[PDB]
């Protein structure tokens, strides 16, 4: 029993660890996407920068989660960070849609965590998720949807010119 | 179905569209009050300025609700903006009292909305309402309450001097 | 009867209240268009930004009209603000063509209002309309005409790439 | 009843009045600790400084609570501020453990207050607690837990050298 | 016995502790007074602002007093801070009068304390009272007395306008 | 076959992927150590900062490796990032020694990679490792050895004061 623990359910704790790993996984996915667009045969520096930044963001969420854990007296338990589903992300459009899912998936997990926080009557954990994740996710998912829409309407992925311009005008 | 929609109930979506219209309405009411005090037979520039500002506020609130709708993949449907209940707001004290009532109504509407978001377990929608409207409405109610009270004690509406000085000292 | 009223015919008064409402209406159509381009499935930020500005400009025109009413002793009477024709504006080209028409209509109304002022021999009303409205109308129409022409030549609406580039190069 | 009152339960109101007194009590407890370390036979200026600041923090919370009460239409009702249960706090480590308990009790109390807020469907009062008190208490309990862990691991309270160096290196 | 203690009579010590509780009490009276004018049905921010300041002042005095105690070798013993008389101060003029009284009582107590220090031939405790409390009280009294005069003369509390203007012109 | 590939052996390529994962693993270890010292029962902010920074460094090496891979035409293949051996790092000293090994181990891998680069006569890959890793490793291993030595000589881990001071004077 931690001296600072208070109103922090066991389910909550395990769930945060569950969440820390998921965030790290998302991060790992993005890192993968990033360096795919860095390949001499894909060559889209901005898509590359975009994802690398997205990757670093997920790592911050992960670290803020670990912070939260220690903050409420819970104990951190890391677990293997599973590698990404793919190695080759096909195209800019395909990668964007993959991210759209990744985010919607992490959002699903966040909402479930919030539901558990509510059921366990842990307002502090609820506010933490409300203020630091929920709203960011909606923004991110919205951002991705938009990029996907633009890429689709520009003629991607068949059109290489489309992905090129998008790289320059939206991600640049 | 929107590619970014997730955990967004149709009722909530319809409720947001309702709120949007209510905000546009409130904004119309304040616009009306504003120019009332701009009449050559009322001539209270600061009351006029105060309400014009309030008007622009409610319109900013409307646009933020519309932004919300899109962010969560809902679809906006505008409806007529009914006209204010009057064209003559009588006195400054009277318009202040009406605003107090208009705000408490709008707030009432937001409490409905927030309660709905809860029943439909939509934490994002609840935090949006919390962190953006519920807190601002309370401050607003309190402000109007204060103005209403000051106007009454100074002698309004009976005393024309009262409203003149409140115009200069509180609204100027 | 206002103490400042002088040579302000009643038909003029009513014509102006009607214009105030027409202006507010235009502001509404524009607000509607702005947030259409904000939809995750349209996603043209500069179009959204562009029309949101025109909405603010039209609203600002309404208010000057309201200021004018009070300047010459007239009395303001507001009416409901009818909802825009559509909820979906299709494409950039379509919204542009729609906006061009809207503009020509308001102008159409201003011109009649000026023909009335001329008939009622009210030089002040004529000058207020010439200086503050007719010029901006000619300008806005030419601006909108040009936009429409560009979009057509680029291949819009069929060319999604056309609307993306226009969004970035002309509206950005 | 207040003209601004809206969705503010009687029980909630009384709960605040209660919390207001609790915060003042905390403030008093810290003020006592503060000057205990200011005694020539204790002599730890930074521990003193630390608690004197915590003391002012707690009073500020009380004052913000009183603001809330009038902000929603409630009515402040002050009660005697009961003196702390101790006059001599033995040591820096002992005092820290005391503060830790005092904070977990204030937090325990805010959580009950937040519960009540939810049982009464009062979302405003809910965000007010989450945003201005819930995270603050968590961060504070963590800080105190840390301080207690360091002091113990340093040799306190047996070692006078230990509390001295903590006074200089952690609180200075 | 304290190693720093010198020429500090046990009665002086007990009187200093009594004074500490008294300054803290006064402090609590002003705090109560302050938020009374923050009420939506009183609404006089500068009165509220004014008394809040006087409140923080009283606490600074209480704190300096506690510092004196330790400086001389005495030992602090806190007592309950008894709640103020009223919960409703009726009017600014009334609150101002109550304050004038509070100050004259605190003063009476200080003068007593000074004579005690004199009979106990403790010049240090005499000069401390002279320099840091006595002239401050005289000023406070004269200030409060002046405020009462203006409020009575402007026509308080019958005239709401009287207190409103005093709020703006003297306390603003 | 990549268009930019040239003098880049298959063994080399696979070895770099091998290395990328190792770097990411090291990074993961450090992240773990970092947040262990953030626990309310360990409480050494600087050891915490130290490792978190060390962690971010290993992630840069990882990313620079992925960069290298694409640079020479090789293809990146990520793999699960195995979790750290431990969850509880016992103490500051124990963590330092663990890092000393982690670094010596990563150094062993780097030297082997360099040997392979030499055998495959790939000077570019040799210089890359010589300039970007070999020298840094020697510095890091030296740094860790020193910290270990200091902690040992100060009385760590039995002495909690030792770890405390070290945290403040060397890591701060
Ligand atoms: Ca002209
Ligand atoms: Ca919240």
């Amino acid at each position: 029993t931690s001296q600072v623990r208070q109103n922090y359910d066991q389910d909550s704790e395990a769930a945060i660890n569950r969440q820390i790993n998921l965030e790290l996984y998302a991060s790992y996915v993005y890192l993968s996407m990033s360096y795919y667009f860095d390949r001499d045969d894909v060559a889209l520096k901005n898509f590359a920068k975009y994802f690398l930044h997205q990757s670093h963001e997920e790592r911050c969420h992960a670290e803020k989660l670990m912070k939260l854990q220690n903050q409420r007296g819970g104990r951190i338990f890391l677990q293997d960070i599973k590698k990404p589903d793919r190695d080759d992300w096909e195209s800019g459009l395909n990668a964007m849609e993959a991210a759209l899912q990744l985010e919607k998936n992490v959002n699903q997990s966040l909402l479930e965590l919030h539901k558990l926080a509510t059921d366990k009557n842990d307002p502090h954990l609820c506010d933490f998720i409300e203020t630091h994740y929920l709203n960011c996710q909606v923004c991110a998912i919205k951002c991705l949807g938009d990029h996907v829409t633009n890429l689709r309407k520009m003629g991607a992925p068949e059109s290489g010119l489309a992905e090129y311009l998008f790289d320059k005008h939206t991600l640049g």
